[PDB]
């Protein structure tokens, strides 16, 4: 994977090229207002150690932080997300701790409301692949990376509530 962070918009100003996970990008650049992703699927984070607002980016040119639905120009850590192939799989649950009705998801879902008549998911188990959870339908709003593993409360994927609008498999 290869990604380049620019301090100013339109690919101007001080910049930095990265090809791995980095828990603290502050030793390399101070702000980010545009990005070129050459390869790889990336999750970017507002704060060091993969904290704060999260943003999903794939190959392409991003001339302003609005293009990754950014809240501000802070990008202070990043993950190169492993690219799974074959079947992605997760289980979503109505209640905490894998309780309530369970639904299995093995493809993209642009509206959990349309598919399941749900507005909230309170726990989920990612069995195969990485995913991005979105606050709003059609892959909009706040974003949360779901790596394989157990998420017994919505707090575990970094959200401040259980609202889930859409879900996307991490694929290039």
């Amino acid at each position: 994977g290869k990604i380049t962070f620019y301090e100013d918009r339109g690919f101007q100003g001080h910049c930095y090229e990265c090809s791995s996970d980095c828990p603290n990008l502050q030793p390399y650049f101070s702000r980010c207002n545009s990005i070129r992703v050459d390869s790889g699927c990336w999750m970017l984070y507002e704060r060091p150690n993969y904290q704060g607002h999260q943003y999903f980016l794939r190959r392409g040119d991003y001339p302003d932080y609005q293009q990754w639905m950014g809240f501000n120009d802070s990008i202070r850590s990043c993950r190169l997300i492993p690219q799974h192939t074959g079947t992605f799989r997760m289980r979503i649950y109505e209640r905490d701790d894998f309780r309530g009705q369970m639904s299995e998801i093995t493809d993209d879902c642009p509206s959990l409301q349309d598919r399941f008549h749900l507005t909230e998911v309170h726990s989920l188990n990612v069995l195969e692949g990485s995913w991005v959870l979105y606050e709003m339908p059609s892959y909009r709003g706040r974003q949360y990376l779901l790596r394989p593993g157990e998420y017994r409360r919505y707090l575990d994927w970094g959200a401040m509530n259980a609202k889930v609008g859409s879900l996307r498999r991490v694929m290039d």
